[PDB]
């Protein structure tokens, strides 16, 4: 049950969108990506100069869906701020790190997790090889961009994402995944 | 079936579902298990209410068995970030992350009704796979408990040691006991 | 399929689902098993009706087999907190936490229709795990029963000892027997 | 798919309710009872003197839910006519018999069935005893009211409801469950 | 996996599964939930043993949560019918119809080991359908309870009223408490 | 789920107002019918202005894909194609089907090409019919892909034998798209 | 698939499944979760062994995660009732009621092999229904715990209080730690 | 299972002191193998026993039942890997009498860290984590002793699934020799 | 229902008395353990007389197959292989592993060769380990098949890329068997 606000009637999320706030509040799949991409394109058309605010409370999900959002963020004119509230894990933390430089935030008790991509492969040896080569290339792609966005080496990113790596908001700032911990007003 | 209320309000007539009507008077309902959807909604409502009026109190109704710790912390951090005081009112039950959020309301403005139940306990989780994966999961949930216990100590005035001991198992408190503990400030009487 | 009713005003025809139409005249329907969703809705309706008119009676219709004790206490405490008298009217059945809420209506304004069924019994629950966990769960449900019995004693005029004995097993009462017991004040005749 | 009628757009059932017609067209549960009770209360408030029409096409259902409807019918001022179309069985036929005296009808090919209440009990001997005593008292309550409404003895009602007893509309009139078979006009 | 024991006898070597070996020595194992299969087996063993020797004691081991009342009464009536004394020995647990059968052993020869658990409670059942069917089922289980209580009164020396009250809910007894109650005669102490 | 914008439109309907169609899911008949209807509507609205087909899709039904393909080729306006996230299978086929010079992908978008998938069960002659059908369908797909990319049918056959993942730049090199759309 | 062993006797050639062969030399295998079937079998074997020889030691092998408390007490009481000493030997694991039985072996004849795992914890159970039914179930499991702890105190030399504290949660012990605790007498070291 | 004349084939092999570990290791398998070892010892305390290993591993405690019984008894227990030894299976392969641990040339040996699970309260998860970590240390220490490799190296090499050929297993010290065709 | 013969033997045990082993099912560890035990037993009984391995099998576990393979090569006696019905996958591998000159198939027996099948799930590095493992296993299989057939590793790789069904005569031509056993 999503509440409605009247001032024109808006569901609460649509009301936030009126003030250029986009909610990434779920597992990332193609539906979520298509919606966020559409919202980004709409907000750019509305105003190419004003900041956009991407709220992130997400365990991650599809890498290609994540890259749909990533590429649209980088394509458009306006700065897209990222703010981690609750959790950003996996492709969620990747998108957190993808916000406009100097405008990537987390609230003090927000959790950030980084790890290597997950997948599956079944069938013939050559099919397994193709799937393995694909996920390994995808991992190099992710690591390269994360290196660029954080200032950490690809070597360090590889090592630090080998297993689940949980970071506090302050640790995420130290790592270069965010720029600042947003403290209470 | 959520009922609708219709008001003839000077500039015309407006129809509200009952929860949206409560939101018009700065009342947010945390009335279910805490997951990311619930957290996203409450966070959005908090941000909206601050924008509407940065000074007037917000009222967070809590009837919840708790749920996701990270989802709970989304709500917690948004409460602490915004300018307005967020009152918390426990009606029915606040358990687990629900009682954590009850304790997170503005100092002096945390309430429970007389027969409301408050329960505190340690976080729950799971881990499967390799020994090193189990270790990572264990270290994570232990650090999460320390985080929770530290904040609860700050909010209640109880020591971290006492919080640890009192949350080892399920600990059910009456509204009055929750006040004594420092989880709330007052039992709201008729 | 819930029917819609349309009433013609000067600024248009206002359309109501039948339950929302009843709410316009301060009638709240407790017509299902009591869970947190039902409790949150009823609590919200009570708060809304008080704000709308702090003096006029509210009418709580009860056709319910009961359900969650904490959800029931959410409704109970909200009834006792608000200014207006909340009349209770049992139609069909009030069982368990449903009969508790029937007995919780404003003194002199608790009713049942002549063929309505009222049932009282002890709380139901479950516990699994370690011996100390079972002990905690047992102590909790026993304390919950004491609370329920104490309040029922206050509301009915019966002794706690009698309430304990009469709720040991399922105890079915006619409307007239419920009046004799003190669970209601009057059998509403045609 | 329930059709809409425009004169005020109404779903067909809401349109019938505008002319004081209530549809009991399903198995009787608490939801159905709450709705019918609310409709009865609303119609009384609208006009305390004009007849209400209760359409009955129902296999019956919950006895307590049925008694919610029954007591509300008897409580309110207006006469509630009952009209059996298709079938009235069990608590459905009980409610058919509960309509205003002289205003209980069935169409010629409508089926009326009467039988004893159904239930269940599991657990300890004393629990089974409580459940048995409860359903037996419920049966006595039903039979007593049916006797009053039909003019048949409690003894006869007991015997005739021991097993499933199917009646034609004409037989239901003879029995005293209805007053008239509504013939074509 | 039930182990086998092999003995050299006078007429050759003989192989027994462990339970069949115990039966050779007039020991019957009631070691499971009581259903008709269990009852038929125990009844057959009792009849066989009685034929083997109408005089020598039989030993009924009881580690059972109870079960079917009629199946229990098959065992009960066969015990009472046959000539030999049937000793009863509770090891682990006797609950419900299991404790009834424990109490049904030969007077003076009903035992429990010190940490054995004895539980008594009222019969359990179910009924669904028409009101008159529910009435028949209720009357049946109530009459069955009386029958059980009457016999338990006779075997324990407790009043029917006390039995009724003490079996209203689950009533767990230690071996010593079961002796005090009259369900057994002695707590068998270590030799 | 889907936010509303007021200037009231759901976000996707708002994009459709500016001639943007979203192919953002697995391709089935429902998706195809919707996209076909949108294409026909946009042509009727303006026969000369470009249409923009967003593609984030793992592919799906070949016949549903061909419903979209044929409608694109039938209508007057140029249909630009833009791969964002992923285009796989029939999704990449449709990406390659956009107006010549107006097929794009964003830099980190993934393009995958492979042979059609299917099933057959029953009698030997039924299996033969199903096999002949899917083989003819593959030839149809390969022929069109050859025409659209400039690659030989022989090369297409070889390169689609197994799953073949391409970067946006590789897709441009292959002739599946015309340009990698760089940040503005 | 349980293998068979054949030994040639004087009055013929005799075949045993491997477990039955071990039983011939007074070895009983508690090698599974403890339920009533397992208890009934072990009780029968103990009675049989006692009858066969009231004086020679019996060897109870324990590789078990535990299980039913009442089934465990069937085995426990039979061990204490019979004449012969019952040695206990933990190989692999003894947990819960399994450890309880390990500790119940003849004094001085309770063993574990060096890498065997011993676990102690409080009893587990369930209860559902009316408040008074839950109370009865709670009182029952609590009394059962007290019974277990009292006997464990007697068998180990540890106080009931220490046992209560050390069984509050899962407590894993090495064979050497189990000896130190008093659950066993000796760690059986490899032979010459 | 075929019969030879009467013995089932496995019981016939047991007559010549051959024990088959040919399945996933659970308590039933461990109890059987332990019983066979004890029996063979009683039959002859001096003659070698032959433990065939074609197993994906399984329960660590069940594996240790077999391990401790092997080390307790007098006779040397040869180990022979045929097909596969993985996990606790390779642990037992390495546990055979020194100089008498073998694999056939195409046999596969796999080593990795123990697997497990934990659910419930934070303190319960901590207990479970500490338990599996201790268990890993126990396994690694013994493997170090049996192979001559350092505990540090074992830890590194078992972090993920590590597949070895028979020759590589010999090089590692898990076996002594690759048994070549007669 | 396996019939009994009295001269008492179940039919398969009777065949084993004459040094005939039946590989008549999917290859798993149980099947491998049984066949290994039978091979060891027979050798003990007579180190010089031929053993006959009947193969009617769709294949199965590669490691289980290698248990049988290595035991065949280890023991002294020649192990003849005879394909009746079908030998597929690891089944055809074992058919090819029989004593040189003593590998047979009946005229209508079917022989199928293909690459190994498997699965992998989890982290990228776990998928890599699983991929490297199955690829090394394939190389091992291909190398041995090359040695046993006289075909090049390159040809084996190409011919096992997909399911490759061969007649008994084609299997002889390939070098998987030595002779097609004709009616006597
Ligand atoms: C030159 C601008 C972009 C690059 C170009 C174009 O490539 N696409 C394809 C496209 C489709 C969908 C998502 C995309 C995300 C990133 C990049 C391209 C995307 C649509 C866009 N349009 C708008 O934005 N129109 C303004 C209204 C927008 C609103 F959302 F409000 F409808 C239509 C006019 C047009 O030329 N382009
Ligand atoms: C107080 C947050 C700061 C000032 C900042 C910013 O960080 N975020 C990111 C954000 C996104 C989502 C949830 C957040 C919760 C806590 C903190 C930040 C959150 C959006 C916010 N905006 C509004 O609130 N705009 C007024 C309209 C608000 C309404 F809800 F009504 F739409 C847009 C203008 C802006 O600078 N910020
Ligand atoms: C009468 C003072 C109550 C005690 C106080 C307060 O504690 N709460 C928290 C609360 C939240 C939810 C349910 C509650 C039930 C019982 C008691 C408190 C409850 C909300 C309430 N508000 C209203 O009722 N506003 C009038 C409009 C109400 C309407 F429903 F129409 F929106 C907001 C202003 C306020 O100070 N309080
Ligand atoms: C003297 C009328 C009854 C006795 C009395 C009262 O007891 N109840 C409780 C009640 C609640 C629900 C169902 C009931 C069925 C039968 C009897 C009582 C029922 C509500 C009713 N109300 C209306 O009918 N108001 C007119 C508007 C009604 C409309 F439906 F249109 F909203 C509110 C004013 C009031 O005093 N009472
Ligand atoms: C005391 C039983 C009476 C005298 C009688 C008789 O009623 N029944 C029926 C019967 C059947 C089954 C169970 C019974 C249990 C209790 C009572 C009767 C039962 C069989 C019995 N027989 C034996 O016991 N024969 C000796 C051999 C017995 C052995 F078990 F070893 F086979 C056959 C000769 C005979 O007259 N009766
Ligand atoms: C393309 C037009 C063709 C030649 C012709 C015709 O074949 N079809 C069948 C048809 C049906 C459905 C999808 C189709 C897709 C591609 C081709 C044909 C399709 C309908 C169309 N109409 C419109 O487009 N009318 C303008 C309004 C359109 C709007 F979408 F806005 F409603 C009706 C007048 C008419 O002659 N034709
Ligand atoms: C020490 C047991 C006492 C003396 C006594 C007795 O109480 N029970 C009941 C009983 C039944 C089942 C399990 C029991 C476990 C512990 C204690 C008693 C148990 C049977 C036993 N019998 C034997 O052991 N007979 C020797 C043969 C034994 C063999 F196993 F081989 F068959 C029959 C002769 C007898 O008097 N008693
Ligand atoms: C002094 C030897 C050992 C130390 C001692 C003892 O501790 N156990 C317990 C035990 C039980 C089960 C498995 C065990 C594995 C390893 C170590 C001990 C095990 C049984 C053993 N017995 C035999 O082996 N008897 C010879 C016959 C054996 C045969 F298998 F054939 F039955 C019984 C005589 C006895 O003193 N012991
Ligand atoms: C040629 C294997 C050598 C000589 C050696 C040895 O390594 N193993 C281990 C082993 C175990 C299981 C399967 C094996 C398969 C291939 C190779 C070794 C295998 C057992 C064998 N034995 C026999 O064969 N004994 C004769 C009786 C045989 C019979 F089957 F009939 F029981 C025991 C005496 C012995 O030294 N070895
Ligand atoms: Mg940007
Ligand atoms: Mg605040
Ligand atoms: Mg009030
Ligand atoms: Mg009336
Ligand atoms: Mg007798
Ligand atoms: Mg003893
Ligand atoms: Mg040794
Ligand atoms: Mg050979």
């Amino acid at each position: 049950l999503i509440p409605t606000v009247i001032e024109r009637a808006y569901d609460i999320y649509s009301r936030l969108l009126k003030d250029r706030i986009i909610m990434l509040g779920s597992q990332i799949d193609d539906n979520v990506a298509n919606s966020i991409v559409s919202q980004l394109l709409f907000l750019q058309a509305q105003d190419s100069e004003k900041d956009i605010y991407l709220y992130i409370n997400s365990p991650g999900g599809s890498v290609t869906a994540g890259f749909a959002i990533y590429d649209t963020i980088q394509h458009i004119k306006p700065d897209v701020q990222t703010i981690c509230i609750g959790m950003a894990a996996s492709m969620g933390s990747f998108l957190l790190a993808a916000g406009a430089k100097g405008k990537r935030f987390a609230l003090p008790n927000a959790e950030v997790m980084i790890h290597q991509p997950l997948g599956g492969a079944q069938g013939q040896a050559t099919e397994i090889e193709i799937a393995a080569n694909h996920i390994l290339k995808t991992r190099e792609k992710l690591n390269r961009i994360l290196s660029e966005r954080t200032g950490q080496s690809i070597e360090k990113i590889q090592k630090d994402t080998d297993r689940d790596n949980f970071l506090t908001a302050e640790e995420a700032k130290e790592y270069g995944l965010i720029d600042e911990v947003m403290v209470p007003e």
